[PDB]
């Protein structure tokens, strides 16, 4: 189980280093622990996110990819699917996890959440209600966290 999770994490990193997705970076924090990663994503170049860069922490279980990583924002953010501690409500790293998802797919999915939030799972109900009912105020709260 230890060698298989190491090998899969090595494989996920090799994929990212070969074809890095636009605006996304990710890697182990230290070469001695493949199970704790830092990542950055670049928000859409629109009037809400303004190309802002956000920091994330991914921590992987010992039996990855059978179980998903835990992913959280370490940058502060105002967003319908992000809890106060930065943890993200995203079903593909939760109830809908599948070993088919690499770090690349996970981070690509999280960037999509930024530009297109899911109002159905409001981790942040205030943000969700503004996104749905008052977009000008939503944008205001996004830009001043």
């Amino acid at each position: 189980m230890s060698s298989s999770s190491k090998l899969r994490l090595l494989s996920d990193l090799q994929q990212l280093q070969k074809d890095p997705p636009e605006g996304i970076t990710a890697s182990p924090e230290s070469e001695n622990d493949l199970y704790v990663w830092n990542a950055t994503i670049t928000g859409p170049m629109d009037s809400i996110w303004e190309g802002g860069i956000f920091f994330l922490r991914l921590t992987f279980p010992e039996d990855y990819p059978t179980k998903p990583p835990k992913v959280k924002f370490t940058s502060k953010i105002f967003h319908p699917n992000v809890y106060k501690d930065g943890s993200i409500c995203l079903d593909i790293v939760q109830d809908k996890w599948s070993p088919i998802y690499t770090v690349d797919s996970i981070l690509t999915s999280i960037l999509s959440l930024l530009e297109d939030p899911n109002p159905d799972s409001p981790a942040n109900p205030e943000a969700a209600k503004l996104f749905v009912n008052d977009p000008k105020e939503y944008k205001k709260r996004v830009r001043k966290c």
